[PDB]
């Protein structure tokens, strides 16, 4: 596993999240559950707890955007960059942006929202990319991951535990 440099991490165990806007691609129920399933994956192997907010600035702000969106890292249209997230911290740190030029499905085939979200949240937690090919955090997880058999790898686990005990 790898972490970000200087090892940023959350300094509290109770974190909030807010889903700002929705993707045309799916029903809202479907996005709520993708996200919620993704946070729970992580919540099961760390002493952290996530609670949803409907207003205010939540620690982890989740939104859908295209091209330029208020940070230095413009989306790039269909394909390539799918999403981006920031290491733990205040303001924009911990936030996750999803490329709405992508076609978000609940499928085994296509860009799966649950899987991308699960990977992006590892970054919001303080994990960087892994060399282990079976890891959720390896860069090509999006293509090699068989959703039927979905589980955190031991690498994933050893990494988040080295941060949160
Ligand atoms: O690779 C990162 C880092 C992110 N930038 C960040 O977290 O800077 C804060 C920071 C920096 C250093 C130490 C502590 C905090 C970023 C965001 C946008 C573009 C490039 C990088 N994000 C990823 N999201 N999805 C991935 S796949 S990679
Ligand atoms: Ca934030
Ligand atoms: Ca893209
Ligand atoms: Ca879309
Ligand atoms: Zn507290
Ligand atoms: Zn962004
Ligand atoms: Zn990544």
């Amino acid at each position: 596993f790898r972490t970000f440099p200087g090892i940023p991490k959350w300094r509290k165990t109770h974190l909030t999240y807010r889903i700002v806007n929705y993707t045309p691609d799916l029903p809202k129920d479907a996005v709520d559950s993708a996200v919620e399933k993704a946070l729970k994956v992580w919540e099961e192997v760390t002493p952290l707890t996530f609670s949803r907010l409907y207003e205010g600035e939540a620690d982890i702000m989740i939104s859908f955007a295209v091209r330029e969106h208020g940070d230095f890292y413009p989306f790039d249209g269909p394909g390539n960059v799918l999403a981006h997230a920031y290491a733990p911290g205040p303001g924009i740190n911990g936030d996750a942006h999803f490329d709405d030029d992508e076609q978000w499905t609940k499928d085994t085939t296509g860009t799966n929202l649950f899987l991308v979200a699960a990977h992006e949240i590892g970054h919001s937690l303080g994990l960087f990319h892994s060399a282990n090919t079976e890891a959720l955090m390896y860069p090509l997880y999006h293509s090699l991951t068989d959703l039927t058999r979905f589980r955190l790898s031991q690498d994933d686990i050893n990494g988040i535990q080295s941060l949160y005990g």
